[PDB]
C-alpha cells in the first residue's frame, strides 16, 4: 500500500501500516494474528481510511518479505507494538485483534492501561481452551515434518466450506511465503498461551484494570460457542459480543463493513469519556 513503512525496533526493522490521518483520537491499532501481516487488513483500512489514524503492526519476521528471527512471543509482540506507538507519538488508541493477535491485545490493555487503551475489539478468536481439533492443529505446525500439512487444516477449518474468494487469496498467495520458522512458532507461543493463562477469557478477567471488551466473530459457528459468549457477557459488565454471519473465520475480510460499525461504536464511546 501507500501507507507502508519500515523502522527499526530495538534490534529488528519492523514494517507497519500508517495513514498518517491527522484527526481526534483514539487512533485505531490493528494487530495482526501469526504468519500474516497488514494484507489481512486492506479492506478494514479502506472502511476506516478516512475517519481515523489507523496504525497496524507487523511482527518480527512477519511482512511482504517473511525472514528467519530469533524466538519470540506475545510479551515481545506487545513490547515492539508500544515502541512504534511511541515513535509515531500517539497517546491513546483503540486495538483491534484479529484471532491469536488477541493475545497481544489483552496483554497490551494490561501494560498500556485504561487511559492510552480504555477498550478493546477482538475479532474470531478462540474463547474456550483447544478442542481436540485445534490442538491437534497446534500440534501439526509445531512438527517440521507436517507443519504445512497443519496450515492446511487451519484453512479448512477457516474456510468452512466457502469458494470465498478474498478469503482464499489471503490463505493461499499472502500467507505463501511464510515458513515453518513462523508457524512452528505460532504453535508453541499459542499453545503456551493457553497452557499459561488457561484461556482468552480467563486472561481478560484477570485483568488488572478490566474494560469495555467486544469480541465480535463468525465462527465456530455452534450454538454450544454462542453460549461461552453469552454465559461470559452475563457474568462480565465490560464484555459484549456480536455474532456476525460472515462466511469465514476472518470477518476483516469478508464482512469488513460490519467489523467497521463495531470499531466506530467503540471510537465514539471513547471520545465521549
Ligand atoms: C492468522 C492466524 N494465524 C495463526 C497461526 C497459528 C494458529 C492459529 C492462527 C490463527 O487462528 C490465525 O487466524
Ligand atoms: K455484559
Amino acid at each position: 500500500d501507500t501507507y507502508l513503512h519500515e523502522t527499526l525496533v530495538f534490534d529488528n526493522k519492523l514494517s507497519y501500516i500508517d495513514n498518517q490521518r491527522d484527526t481526534d483520537g483514539p487512533a485505531i491499532l490493528l494487530l495482526p494474528g501469526w504468519c500474516h501481516d497488514h494484507r489481512v487488513y486492506k479492506y478494514l483500512i479502506q472502511e476506516l481510511d478516512a475517519d481515523f489514524r489507523v496504525i497496524v503492526p507487523n511482527w518480527r519476521g512477519h511482512g511482504l518479505s517473511p525472514s528467519e528471527v530469533p524466538d519470540f512471543g506475545y510479551q515481545e509482540q506487545v513490547k515492539d507494538a508500544l515502541e512504534i506507538l511511541d515513535q509515531l507519538g500517539v497517546e491513546t488508541f483503540l486495538p483491534v485483534s484479529h484471532s491469536h493477535g488477541g493475545w497481544v491485545l489483552v496483554e497490551l490493555l494490561e501494560q498500556a492501561g485504561p487511559e492510552r487503551a480504555p477498550r478493546g475489539i477482538i475479532m474470531d478468536w478462540l474463547m474456550w481452551a483447544p478442542k481436540p481439533d485445534f490442538a491437534k492443529s497446534l500440534t501439526l505446525l509445531k512438527d517440521p515434518e507436517r507443519w504445512r500439512e497443519g496450515t492446511h487444516g487451519l484453512f479448512d477449518v477457516w474456510l468452512d466450506g466457502h469458494d470465498e474468494k478474498r478469503v482464499r487469496h489471503h490463505l493461499l498467495e499472502e500467507m505463501a511465503d511464510y515458513g515453518y520458522d513462523c508457524w512452528g512458532r505460532s504453535g508453541r507461543v499459542i499453545e503456551d498461551a493457553y497452557g499459561r493463562n488457561g484461556s482468552p477469557m480467563q486472561m481478560m478477567a484477570n485483568l488488572t484494570k478490566t474494560r469495555p471488551i467486544r469480541h465480535i466473530f463468525s465462527q465456530p459457528t455452534e450454538p454450544e460457542y454462542e453460549k461461552i459468549n453469552s454465559d461470559f457477557a452475563e457474568q462480565h459488565p465490560w464484555f459484549s459480543y456480536a455474532k456476525l454471519g460472515g462466511p469465514t473465520a476472518f470477518p476483516a475480510i469478508d464482512v469488513p463493513d460490519r467489523a467497521a460499525v463495531h470499531i466506530r461504536e467503540f471510537a465514539t464511546a471513547i471520545r465521549q469519556g
